[PDB]
């Protein structure tokens, strides 16, 4: 079946180095936990709160071996009063047999409270 | 097959109570009209126009029994001049064998003009 | 499987005619490259950079023959420093078993740089 996998991390500052590292990690933990092979990934959406402008998060995807063909695009997360700042969110769509309740959704850094 | 189900509604005021209630009521109608069960939902994206800041509309999914594992995320709608103000829209991706031309899309409140 | 197909194009004026024409053109190119049938399309997302406001680009989909049931929604792209201005990007989800590395993504106008 096809199921979404969610993740979220935070950056300390709006630099390219930080954003690509926090995203790359978030992506490795998702892969680890859910055994995602790049070819089972339908598409990925990455969003970032309105305070992040230094690089597209999508750039870290093509720093993973075998991931250069997975289609990824980015969106601006809505601005909510009191929402977690400098937060990058991923919604990955994958072909999996794993049941809905057993998907490992990943929250790292300041996102551990989402 | 897996198909997308669209919906839209509007709130009168940017208030958490108004946003969660009008969103819950739209999700309930989509679900009703299409006999959707939580385990068949791949994922769900909810958008809000740039004038709504009180709460993330995804907080309303919390009040639908059984939906606790359905992965949902939000995005900001683009700002079009003359677009419907105070509008929440949904794209729900479900596993279904209903023909494309028979998916029931739901437009409520002022969004009935879309 | 179901696979995402990415596209991107740019406009010269933020105007209804130019955003509708360049988006129609992007979509007609994706369909011809991927030999897409509307019944096989799960859904589609279109994002626009923060400088485009004249019309939603989703409106170009009703100019395509037979696409009146395809569920589409828009979203706002994040504003990246050094990013492509006046850019319209699409993520189309389709049912297909063409392997991932053989999907044809389309980059028109100033997006040929990608």
């Amino acid at each position: 079946m096809i199921r979404g996998i969610r993740g979220a991390t935070t950056v300390e500052r709006d630099t390219e180095e930080e954003i690509l590292q926090k995203t790359k990690q978030l992506l490795e933990k998702i892969i680890e936990e859910n055994h995602t092979k790049p070819e089972d990934v339908v598409q990925m959406l990455l969003s970032a709160t309105p305070d992040l402008h230094a690089v597209f998060p999508a750039k870290a995807v093509r720093e993973l071996s075998g991931w250069q063909y997975v289609p990824v695009t980015c969106m601006q997360e809505m601005d909510v009063t009191g929402g977690l700042k400098k937060c990058i969110r991923v919604m990955m769509t994958v072909q999996t047999d794993v049941p809905q309740d057993q998907i490992r959704h990943v929250y790292l850094e300041k996102a551990v409270v989402l």
